[PDB]
DNA sequence: AAAAA
DNA sequence: TTTTTGC
DNA sequence: AAAAAC
């Protein structure tokens, strides 16, 4: 069986037999993201992804024969881990002051690569020193990121994700009773934890205006209940979406009595719900490779809204994810097998 | 950093 | 070798 | 007026 270089042609389940290798490759990838080396970052993410798909652990260099996305640099890293159970390259990154600061600072909601680099060059090394500084000015996103830091840093579990699903569905059906709400992201792929809870909302009978107002109505409703801790709505991925922080009462889940949860809502037109569901189910790596496969192997363009055939100069229709896979000439990969 | 063009 | 990497 | 939310 020839392992494909594309995550969309691999079944990647949550039982990872090569976490010793992939934890090291994930660290090296993250460091290349920080050093703005996009190419080397992507090569380590693809190597890590292919090893996550293996149905067995790598125990010798012979085991890497025929595996794609493993060049000489990556094979040197694997060799070193086989040697003593550790990666000297990943260990050097874990001890690097810039890397430590970037991981720590970007762990705050509202802090990305640019702000983390700025704070590092200002001489900041701890979150306590950043928060207590009287000259720094924080965005509304960063204020929320610091205020709900401990809750957001400890990730969401499945009872919490299910409790959030109930809250989202309850709010959405009050303004659109025919609306279909689907939990997407990691949790749809069978993950037991996640940094956030994502939802795809669609309605078969809503108007263009009704579709536009739903996220504003749902967030105003939560604001009135005192459950909206943060809200950023992006007007109509070109679909209308919102990045939220919701107050999840402990009583709803099967101290302060509540937990701050990162929630993302995406609203899409009913017809395009298969493309949106596919795009928002992920994983990130699965999505990139789906689009890369479509471009390089089928001369097709795929995105969260549509599938276009560049040769035939026609858009291809789909009522399900299965139909999208069939258009692309791919065997159907179940959501729990997309953990690339 | 790896594979395609 | 140069180009591409989710355009 | 970037910058984050990727
Ligand atoms: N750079 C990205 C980020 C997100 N997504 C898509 C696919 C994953 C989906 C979910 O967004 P995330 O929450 O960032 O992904 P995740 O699977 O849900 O991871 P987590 O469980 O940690 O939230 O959106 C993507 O295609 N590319
Ligand atoms: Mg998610
Ligand atoms: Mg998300
Ligand atoms: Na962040």
């Amino acid at each position: 069986k020839k392992i494909s270089q594309y995550a969309c042609q691999r079944r990647t389940t949550l039982n990872n037999y090569n976490q010793l290798f992939t934890d090291a490759l994930d660290i090296l990838a993250e460091n290349d993201e920080l050093r703005e080396n996009e190419g080397s970052c992507l090569a380590f993410m693809r190597a890590s992804s292919v090893l996550k798909s293996l149905p067995f652990p790598i125990t010798s260099m012979k085991d890497t024969e025929g595996i794609p996305c493993l060049g000489d640099k990556v094979k040197s890293i694997i060799e070193g881990i086989i040697e003593d159970g550790e990666s000297s390259e990943a260990k050097a990154v874990l001890n690097d002051e810039r890397y430590k600061s970037f991981k720590l600072f970007t762990s705050v909601f509202g802090v990305g690569l640019k702000t983390a680099e700025k704070w590092f060059r200002m001489g900041f090394r701890t979150l306590s020193k950043i928060q207590s500084d009287k000259s720094l000015r924080f965005t509304q996103m960063q204020k929320a990121g610091f205020l709900y830091y401990e809750d957001l840093v400890s990730c969401v579990n499945r009872p919490e994700a299910e409790a959030v699903s109930m809250l989202v569905k309850e709010a959405v059906v009050t303004f659109l009773p025919d609306a279909l709400v689907t939990m997407t992201g990691g949790f749809r792929r069978g993950k037991m934890t996640g940094h956030d809870v994502d939802f795809l909302i669609t309605s078969p009978e809503a108007t263009e205006d009704e579709e536009q107002q739903l996220l504003h109505k749902v967030t105003d409703f939560w604001k009135q209940q005192g459950l909206l801790l943060y809200c950023d709505i992006l007007e109509s991925d070109h679909a209308q979406k919102c990045f939220l922080i919701l107050k999840l009462d402990h009583g709803r889940v099967h101290g302060k009595g509540w937990k701050a949860i990162r929630v993302d809502l995406v609203m899409c037109p009913y017809d395009r719900r298969a493309f949106a569901l596919l795009g928002w189910t992920g994983s990130r790596q699965f999505e990139r490779d789906l689009r890369r496969y479509a471009t390089h192997e089928r001369k097709m363009m795929l995105d969260n809204h549509a599938l276009y055939d560049r040769t035939k100069r026609v858009f291809l229709e789909a009522e399900s994810e299965e139909e999208i896979f069939a258009h692309l000439g791919l065997d159907y990969i179940e959501p729990w097998e997309r953990n690339a």
